[PDB]
């Protein structure tokens, strides 16, 4: 029994509830279709995912509040933050869906590619990152930890941004840039681009409902989170070339897009100068031939078994994190996630 | 002498101080490149319009706050959350600018035409939004309407993503879409998609900054701002096919793009059945010979003199309505706006 699996079902039962109240705007008919819009985008883009962000959110709160203070009432909140998390992701999905040019998200078509949306999809995206606030507003505005959130969710959106800043400025669409493929600059990417949305924002969001606001605790938890997210986001990598997209349920695009890969960056690390030139002469280009030379290096230099010792290493000093970084918090709190993300 | 004209210089030399803060991140340089691509974004973005909207923020601040409490402090936050609307504004430009497949915004390039941004402009676009709530932290926090503010944007959000979703459902490229072309349709557009941002946001922000708070006093103050707004987007839609692009900055695609245009309302309320034929075959199309057929159309039926009939009657009415809802604000709020938006 994960503690995620277990309190799944009531998570993705809430989600109507979530529907139902952001169209129900009926002393206002004029905007019926917009708000009719507004349903189809949420069905779409929020739903198909494994939840894993919103539901920490809810697994974390009753770990953390006492449960003589889990009234009906506090568990509602509990699922609307977590399905707020859920928003969160839903809108840069849309959005980084157009930048990357992608094909496929989740099993299914990119929401923009669909006939009839294209670039209308950028406003769609707006409307999903608005839809958090409503929420927040609806259902937490007369709570102590309000504002925090608010503050939480913005605070997160700024730094999800500056990260894929980066990772835009790294990856120059037509250029050859593994001159900046580095590894100071793909830390600093993924740091700010997934660890503080993806790790951080659901823990803080559930501490603060919590009324732990206390500045060492939120800067010991978030220093567990961060490097989780460096982890994370370094599978995610991996597995955008290497996963199996009947799990992954997209389409990898970082050779062709140009990316700071974890992948590419451990490459250059590691290339022969001759290496070096077939790298050069084959990234980041639309061509299949020059996608699968590119593989063919990093399989030569068994990346993927450089992959399987970091998964090893990382691991190890993410439990000796929590050692030192877990307390006052339940360490189930941090191992839960742990168990979630390392198989 | 108009009070914005004066108030302009003193709000212009403001904007560096606003840059300065935002990259002064000055402890992180890790994302020193990302830094120097939002204060590229919002020296592009944010800079080269005539300021009207966040200018009023500093205007009604000045003539609702008594003087004895205008503090060189509290004249900084009437800068900042004036620039808090002007980089609104910049955030829906430039987004727009790429969903309308717009050419040209004030005079120069539209941001996503430049070469090497195309649609790495979403993200910068999301930036501008982050830059708000960035600069309502850093400045108004320690306020008693700090909230309020951080509600009143993100609600003005909301509203304007509702209404650019009206605009878009009302306007699908490749279909001919005269059936949905309504004045009631139309209304909930401008309602949505300008008047609350353009007109409400920027006065009620300095309502709460003189903490005027009161449900009745934003109720009356939104009664008139609203049909400044529905006033001010309908001669917008005039401008974009009759307006003097050395005037207006922008080139008009509302014909191209399909769009639920005030002309082709009153056009569609006049047309011989002959005349919706020629309307039918014309509209929404990129070809110049299908625009021009139009806009020959609409000036057969003296359009732009029904536009001049419509700006008497509306400024009749808009005065009127500053006699019945103005009380207990100084007139002078509302009429230096008229002022600003009837030639
Ligand atoms: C979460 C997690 C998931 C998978 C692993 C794996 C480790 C490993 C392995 N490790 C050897 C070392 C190794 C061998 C080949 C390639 C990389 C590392 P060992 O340390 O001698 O057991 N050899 C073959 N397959 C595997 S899978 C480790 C962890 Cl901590
Ligand atoms: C914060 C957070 C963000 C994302 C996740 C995700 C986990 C996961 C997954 N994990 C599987 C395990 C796993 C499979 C392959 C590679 C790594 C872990 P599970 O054990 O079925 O949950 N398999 C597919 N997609 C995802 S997304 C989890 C968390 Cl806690
Ligand atoms: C803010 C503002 C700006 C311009 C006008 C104009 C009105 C008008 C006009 N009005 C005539 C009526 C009219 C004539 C032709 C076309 C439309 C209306 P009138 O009422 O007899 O003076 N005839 C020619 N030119 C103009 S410009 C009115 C307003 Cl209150
Ligand atoms: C809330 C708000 C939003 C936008 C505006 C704008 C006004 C304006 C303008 N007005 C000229 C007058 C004018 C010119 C043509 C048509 C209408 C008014 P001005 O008198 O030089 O300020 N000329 C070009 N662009 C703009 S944008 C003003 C406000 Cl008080």
């Amino acid at each position: 029994s994960d503690v995620y699996a277990q309190e799944k079902q009531d998570f993705v039962q809430h989600f109507s509830q979530i529907v139902r109240v952001l169209t129900e705007e009926m002393g206002h008919p004029e905007i019926g279709d917009a708000i009719a819009r507004l349903k189809e985008v949420l069905e779409y883009n929020a739903i198909g995912g494994k939840y894993n962000r919103g539901l920490t959110v809810v697994v974390a709160f009753r770990e953390l509040v006492e449960p003589r203070k889990q009234d009906a009432d506090s568990l509602q909140r509990a699922w609307t933050v977590g399905w707020c998390v859920e928003l969160l992701q839903a809108f840069f999905l849309v959005a980084d869906d157009i930048m990357d040019s992608s094909l496929t998200r989740r099993g299914q078509i990119c929401w923009y590619q669909k006939p009839g949306v294209g670039l209308d999809a950028i406003n769609d995206a707006n409307l999903l990152e608005a839809c958090i606030y409503r929420l927040l507003k609806l259902y937490c505005r007369e709570q102590p930890y309000y504002l925090n959130l608010i503050e939480l969710f913005l605070q997160s959106s700024y730094q999800t941004e500056i990260g894929q800043t980066l990772d835009l400025l790294t990856a120059p669409q037509g250029n050859v840039d593994l001159v900046r493929f580095t590894e100071k600059r793909y830390k600093s990417i993924v740091k700010y681009k997934t660890a503080f949305y993806s790790f951080y924002l659901p823990i803080a969001a559930a501490m603060y409902m919590a009324g732990i606001d206390g500045e060492k605790e939120h800067a010991n938890a978030k220093k567990i989170l961060l490097e989780m997210g460096e982890f994370f986001q370094i599978q995610d990598d991996y597995l955008d070339l290497f996963g199996d997209p009947s799990v992954t349920g997209k389409i990898g695009t970082d050779i062709q897009d140009n990316k700071c890969s974890w992948l590419v960056v451990q490459c250059l690390q590691r290339a022969t100068p001759e290496q070096y030139q077939i790298l050069k002469e084959n990234y980041g280009q639309k061509e299949a031939e020059k996608v699968a030379r590119v593989k063919a290096l990093y399989e030569e230099l068994d990346l993927p078994a450089v992959f399987l010792q970091y998964e090893e290493d990382s691991y190890s000093h993410i439990m000796a994190l929590i050692e030192q970084y877990a307390a006052p918090l339940p360490p189930a709190v941090f191992l839960g996630l742990a168990r979630k993300i390392y198989k």
